């Protein structure tokens, strides 16, 4: 049984402007990954299914949920229900949960984000 994943293993990307670690870890109540975003992600999506929730670890931002702005700093948690667009400026560490399991069919694409929109 293969209960620990580390970075090593991971896959690794950039999408939107922000640095995935994607363990590969299979559970279908939720899936937990490492982001690191330098400026902001810039494309704006809503997930049907799944709630997606942010634990800045370190840094600070600002979270564009239905438009709303919600600023975000370090040990601040920020919960995006289903059905919900998000995008966000910042340069910060963050953990992130999606809940149930992250199926990238239960995204929707809105529009992407112009790079000089983000003020970090
Ligand atoms: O397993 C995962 C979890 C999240 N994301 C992406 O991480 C971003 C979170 O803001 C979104 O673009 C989402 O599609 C993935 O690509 N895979």
């Amino acid at each position: 049984t293969k209960y620990k994943y580390t970075v090593e293993e991971s896959e690794r990307f950039n999408k939107h402007g922000i640095d995935l670690t994607v363990y590969g870890q299979v559970d279908p109540s939720a899936t937990v990954v490492r982001v690191s975003v330098e400026r902001g992600q810039f494309q704006e999506f809503f997930n049907v299914r799944s709630s997606y929730t942010y634990y800045v670890v370190s840094g600070q931002g600002v979270f564009y949920l239905n438009s709303e702005a919600v600023p975000a700093g370090a040990t601040d948690l920020i919960t995006v229900p289903p059905n919900t667009r998000i995008h966000y400026f910042g340069s910060m560490e963050m953990v992130l949960t999606v809940a149930p399991a992250f199926n990238e069919q239960d995204e929707r694409h809105v529009r992407f984000i112009s790079e000089s929109e983000s003020p970090y």
